[PDB]
């Protein structure tokens, strides 16, 4: 089967995390495989064996428990992280490194270079890494991250228009070349839906991709009611084209960068998360389509609330009965066993479980 087995029986959920200190325990695998068929493993998963072996070994372990699970290999399309065996290879190929207008190498940060996507020799190497993980490995697909950072028009000042345009085209080529490499049986997830006032990014790379991520629902620069509505409409729109949608939600704008939140004891972080799931969950359910997935936590480490559970995610949901309705800032949706209502302007919400 191509897509992960989807069901409306309960709220469809996915996982997106990395266990940075090692591979998952039998118990952690039981929890994850018992709750979802769709797992994206992040950079750094598996500990000091580095990401390729970490994700490959975890893919085996996941599908040993649940042969229907789809395990996706994270591979940033723009940033060179020292978390992969591949990093050592990239360091050995200065000839590819992205240079800025001023002749200096383009760094996002001191330890994270940015790729020159307009260099086909680099792209061939980049694809080979994803190809090895997916075709000659246990991953079922690749998660291509950082599209939003590639298209950022601030890059024009650093690269010039000509190089910027070539890099935007190089991104599309990277996707096409990735699809040609992994074939038609494997998945490509990409991170691109981002609703920011006057700078919205939608499902703008649909041709060769299967899943689109909504990373910042009701958080970061996407907190306005305009951006929240756009995010929900983009999930509905993308799901209607047949895409998988990953709806990444957050507990009342708290995250791993919110140190006031991260400083609280776990029992308190868990009381906050439990108390604030209704609004993002109702938003998800308002526009959710087939193959839409809900992720609710405060980070991308496994321990960032990734393995927390909530009673709302055990309740019977059933198939949608109508399309999402929009009455100004109020959104509603009906399911066989649930009626959804929320107000984007007041951030209040109500799920009536039947």
């Amino acid at each position: 089967d191509y897509y992960p087995e989807f069901s409306w029986k309960t709220v469809p959920v996915a996982f997106h995390f990395a266990k940075r200190n090692g591979l998952m325990t039998d118990k952690e695998l039981d929890f994850v495989t018992s709750h979802s068929n769709f797992i994206v493993l992040e950079k750094g998963h598996g500990g000091d064996i580095r990401t390729e072996k970490g994700i490959d070994n975890e893919a085996q372990r996941i599908k040993d428990i649940n042969p229907k699970a789809k395990v996706v290999f994270y591979w940033n399309a723009f940033l060179d992280y020292n978390l992969y065996d591949a990093h050592k290879e990239y360091e050995n190929h200065k000839e590819w490194w992205l240079k800025k207008l001023d002749g200096n190498y383009d760094y996002k940060s001191a330890k994270v270079k940015r790729y020159d996507l307009s260099n086909p020799a680099f792209r061939k190497w980049w694809v080979s890494i994803a190809k090895k993980a997916v075709v000659d490995g246990h991953a079922d697909g690749v998660f291509m991250d950082a599209f939003i950072q590639v298209i950022n028009k601030g890059n024009i000042e650093l690269w010039g228009q000509k190089k910027y345009d070539a890099i935007q085209q190089g991104l599309k080529d990277l996707i096409a070349e990735t699809r040609a490499a992994i074939g038609e049986d494997h998945l490509i997830v990409y991170n691109g839906i981002r609703s920011i006032p006057n700078r919205n990014v939608g499902n703008d790379f649909p041709e060769h991709t299967d899943a689109v991520m909504i990373e910042h629902f009701a958080n970061f620069q996407s907190k306005s009611k305009e951006s929240m509505l756009q995010d929900i409409l983009e999930m509905e729109k993308a799901g209607k084209t047949g895409k998988i949608v990953v709806f990444k939600a957050w507990p009342n704008e708290h995250s791993w960068i919110d140190k006031n939140f991260m400083a609280k004891p776990l029992q308190e972080k868990r009381k906050i998360a439990r108390a604030n799931i209704t609004f993002p969950l109702a938003a998800f359910l308002a526009g959710a389509q087939e193959n839409s997935y809900f992720i609710y936590n405060w980070g991308y480490r496994m321990d960032d609330g990734g393995l927390e559970w909530y009673p709302e995610l055990d309740k019977s949901l059933g198939k949608p009965l109508n399309e999402m309705k929009v009455h100004n800032w109020e959104l509603t949706r009906n399911y066989e066993h649930a009626s959804v209502w929320l107000n984007l302007a007041t951030k209040e919400a109500k799920i009536n479980w039947k």
